[PDB]
């Protein structure tokens, strides 16, 4: 047998030849289309929307999202092969991805009406209408609220740092409803245009530059009755977004590792020093076999909870294994790779680097799938 | 929604065949019953009870891939590194005991042999009524065959091998000219001699001695004819690495178990110690390696078995395995307190066992080089 | 001009000519006496109180103790430079050393009466009496007022000369509630201290148990000048500075024989010393060995002057039993054996304290004011 | 009753000389006065400001060990670390400025230089009228052929710090003659067939100007060639000065980062609590203030050496590779402890900075190799 130190482990084969297409596809798209824009719309934090019409063409979008609401029905390996690709290149790419196919298209498809389903996700699909996803708020215990009035509801409240809310057509906002006995979170589908409805940018964002993000101000904005999630209450409706959310990301923070590797191993052999090229030292060759290691083993991980995942078999607590790890071991990677580089090209590392920085702390600094993880062993919330 | 396994998130137990589950539970079950209430008076006084071996042949966990023609269990490599995990979950020097026979004496015997050393050697060896040891190492290779009327003599020393001392059947390497070659021995042939070596910092529970060969003859018949080279040691080498891999993992979840249960039962301000963030974390990373290492070993096992496994894998997942263990008895060991009370200090055993299995392979970190190597093209 | 692999910042040139020779004294007692006892004492758990004697003979113990009480009167230097010494071959010995000093003979000398002082510190400083401290528990050990003194019921835990000593401060909860300190005798009737056997580290010392049964303590036998967290704190906080010095000499060993090893090693073609991931671990240890040393030798000048905060002791201590023992590991895993030694004994050193990284705490706080 | 100094807990203050106080006393209030106004702009948008070079010559801190018989305050070995330390601490880009002034282009002339030479540089280097550059690395290709008049020069040199601005070229090329070895040469902004175009768009180090040096053909004279060294020991002499003021400006970048990620977690607040009041926090807060406090003895203790002659080179290896090492570390660890993605993120410059200052002797640790070399007497 031969050796692919590229895929030790033969990923490739362990494919089907469907899922295989997609990940070509996937690839082509976002090295024909997004490579060559990265540098610079990375650098200016340059607002661009186009992703979303070039990836809903191909069938990108959604992709878990059956053919019956105009998705491509494909599987969530295939999903997983996707956001790998787009982060390969950049994870502001994948975030953008991220919220479109897991925060918006899958809580209508999983919690709307048959009419909300057939309405929105045929639009979302092929990228015509750009989505955004409403629970954060500047600080379950949140403040945006909706107060039932002639005809549906009138919400009112702020969300921030919020992905795509500058050019969407479409916002999942997530707010309290007090319905008879308690008080509830539910989703509301609001469209753009809609009075007291402001999403202004955030700008000046150390990373993930590429990607826009803004806040959604909500000013009694009117919700009519068809636009309110019928088919969910409580955490379970923004959750189940998220987890989603989170295995994607968990493919997709190994392709960026993998572009850092790619690019780390390149680099030792293209450079010489003190007679032989570099790829020659003993502790170039450690970082470069680490790198590997993690990468391979990862993929390994992301796959089988993808596969579970079609099964039905994956509980909820194995996404935070994957997620965690993936981007745990792409940000040591992605640092590793960075102090093997000299000369201030190469430094498409520079740029994944900060990118993972923040995909590292976007869900906060207390590591919250090791405590998920740590409550899953022993029963015990840490406080 | 489905249900969360802790011990099991991926369901391992589930990518398994019904055979190579009822492997698995064979070979824990005999660990258990066997091994483990041997396991602390074997470690503190280095004794080491040769009846394993007869034990885990009676139950066909002896060079499990050797086929069922030549006596052996018949059984995937998946199954070999189901039982070596089980073995090394109670003491890794067991499992190098196994790792020998296996390994390092049938494997070669197997892939090298004639019918006749085929037929003879592999039926005993598989119901360990024979014990074997693997003859390689010396204190550039001076042990030396020459030609005499009927076979060979050879003259030289082997140092570090495991159960030596107790072997009845020898796969010695020596040069025959300028070839590498393989030589079976047995126990009372004149010329040869196993003494014992004793006071080993960790793997106590296995026995170690040399090899030394004045003038030993062996006759014609017991040359491996069928390998010249590097080649022969190194498949051997390349198949013990495999259920190391496996086995590391094993100890690895039993400091894991260990720290897990501890940091449940124990308190800190009456707040239990699995309140605490930081050991949440610890075991948080225990989890997510193992859990990893396992997918790692299952893959290259299932490779091993279609014939696409290169043997460069295999120096990923020994490393891996190895290394993470290693990091998991080194996080078990210091979030223990105390100074050796409670079976929790079996821990204790397990690290300095698994740093021991770290280094046997020399200092350099070898397998790092292969993979550098093989990534860049370049011997550094 | 010239570069010392072994004393890069020459640590040598910055000390005074007393304190080199005090450093040297406890080499040559440490390597001549310690050296060839210790394998077999750690093997068999084996108790030697000779060595109190020995020590206390080239006046190793209680090394700032005034000579007016029997003490070599040396400075805090000094003190750090013998830790160092001792523990450079083994911890155990560096522990039994730790609490004639600071457990026992600081705290009857700074909180004892002029009798007491008089009585105890002589023999302690020449070793013919062993002292050991009880203040772990497995506070609840306490002292009911009684006539002529005081009766002490309890029990203390993990108290390392307890099976061998003669003179015992023990710290109680007495009511007037507080803390206080006592000093009871070897022979006292309801005091007990069994043996603690098969230890995984520091093995080359005895530990044990003081167990009190309605223990009789007469009234000159209790601290008078101190009361609270001040007193077992007052200790801790010595005992502290002397391990800072101590862990590093541990961390010297396991550099020094992880260095020699790989000269001596041949692998592939080359000396292992080619190895540039041996290298880099080599020059690892090098570095935090060197900068820890600055450490220790600043904190022992600040402690002579009395300019050093009771803060920087936590510094000091914590670097070097946690490099020391990271130093140990690497040693280890360079090794294809008193390292393993030294490693099974700072595995305990590192956790003496607890898991809780108190230190870090104590730092956190002093930084912050704000509690963790 | 000694009271603890969270900031300076071994009271580095009080192992100063009066004359030490003063010159870090100074280069503190300069820094904070002149640079830290400018850097987030400047880094944002890679200002170019020259006049940075006068106002830190005119109080003496250009080419500080220099003597004041041309032009320099003639300053020990800790006050020019100090100095480097106070410019660090707003940015590496300013010290790397002035690291160029100091130990590549007045201690190549002081120390190598004719009397002509000294006298004719030195003064209007010290003031900062005249701008300095060091020419070695290139994109050894650099050569000076003999001429009438003195020498013709070709080559380039590429990352060069300050060139676009410099009015002083120490550029070090090869010679033949008696063999083939190092010379350094000094040319003058305007000299024919010398040319230095600005690199721009750095990732790190923004807030110092870098570019090139292309000699055509360029004419020096005979009066303008170094005359005291040949080979290797001339631009090691440079870089090892060079290193010596980076061991003390890294930790000053790591003081930095410390002290904010210290007030962030004072000012933030999470759960009802400060966020200071996490295990954690204090602990990394913990582990910053040791590895400072430790980094600053030890080239506080090379400083004392290197000012009576007992310091070797290597000590210099050890100091650089800890404090630059530490102080990524460091600000890895502020970075990662700040939530958020977009003033507290000054950090995030320090941090760039840093990772060009830890790659910039090379993608390898080749100080390690160094105190390898030093401690074995074996060479990689
Ligand atoms: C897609 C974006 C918003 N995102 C990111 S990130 O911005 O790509 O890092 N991390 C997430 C975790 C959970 C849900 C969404 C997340
Ligand atoms: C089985 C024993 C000898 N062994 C060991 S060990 O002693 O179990 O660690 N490591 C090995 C690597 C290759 C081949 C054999 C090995
Ligand atoms: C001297 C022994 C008991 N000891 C030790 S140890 O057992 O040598 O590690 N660590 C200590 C910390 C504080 C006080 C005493 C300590
Ligand atoms: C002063 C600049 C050029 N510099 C730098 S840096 O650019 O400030 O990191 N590192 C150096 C190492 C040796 C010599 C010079 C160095």
């Amino acid at each position: 047998a031969t050796f692919h130190w590229d895929d030790p482990l033969l990923l490739d084969q362990q494919l089907a030849d469907d899922e295989r297409m997609v990940r070509d596809a996937a690839h082509a798209y976002a090295q024909g289309k997004l490579a060559p824009r990265v540098t610079e719309a990375f650098r200016h934090e340059t607002t661009d929307a186009a992703i979303f019409r070039e990836m809903g063409e191909i069938g990108l979008l959604g992709p878990t999202i059956p053919e019956q609401y105009g998705g491509p029905g494909l599987d969530y390996v295939s999903y997983g092969l996707i956001a790998r690709e787009v982060e390969r290149v950049d994870s502001g790419y994948r975030s953008m991805m991220s919220v479109q196919s897991s925060l918006v298209m899958v809580p209508i498809f999983e919690f709307g009406s048959d009419a909300q389903k057939e309405k929105y996700l045929p639009k979302l699909a092929t990228g015509e209408w750009i989505g955004c996803f409403g629970l954060t708020e500047p600080n379950g215990s949140m403040v945006t609220r909706a107060r039932k009035v002639p005809g549906g509801y009138s919400l009112s409240g702020s969300k921030m740092w919020i992905t795509n809310s500058p050019i969407a057509d479409v916002f999942v906002v997530w707010a309290k409803l007090d319905e008879d006995g308690r008080d509830e979170i539910r989703g509301f589908i609001l469209e753009k245009g809609c009075k007291g409805l402001s999403a202004p940018a955030i700008h000046g964002k150390v990373g993930l530059r590429a990607s826009i993000t803004g806040e959604i101000v909500l000013d009694e904005a009117f919700v009519p009755e068809e636009n309110i999630l019928p088919h969910v209450k409580g955490l379970r409706g923004p959750f189940t977004c998220l987890n989603s959310a989170r295995y994607g990301i968990a493919w997709g923070a190994l392709g960026a590792a993998e572009s850092c590797w790619h690019i780390a191993r390149q680099y030792v052999l293209d450079r010489k020093q003190f007679g032989r090229p570099l790829a020659a030292n003993q502790l170039i060759q450690k970082k470069l076999a680490d790198m590997q290691t993690e990468i391979t083993l990862g993929l390994q991980g992301v796959l089988r909870l993808g596969r579970m995942k079609d099964e039905g078999t994956a509980a909820v607590e194995i996404t935070s294994i994957m997620k965690r790890n993936s981007c745990g071991k792409a940000l040591d990677i992605a640092r590793l790779a960075r102090d093997m580089l000299g000369g201030n090209d190469e430094f498409g590392v520079a740029r994944h680097l900060v990118n993972l920085e923040v995909v590292n702390t976007y869900e906060g600094t207390h590591d919250i799938h090791a405590l998920i993880l740590g409550r899953a062993q022993t029963g015990i919330q840490a406080f």
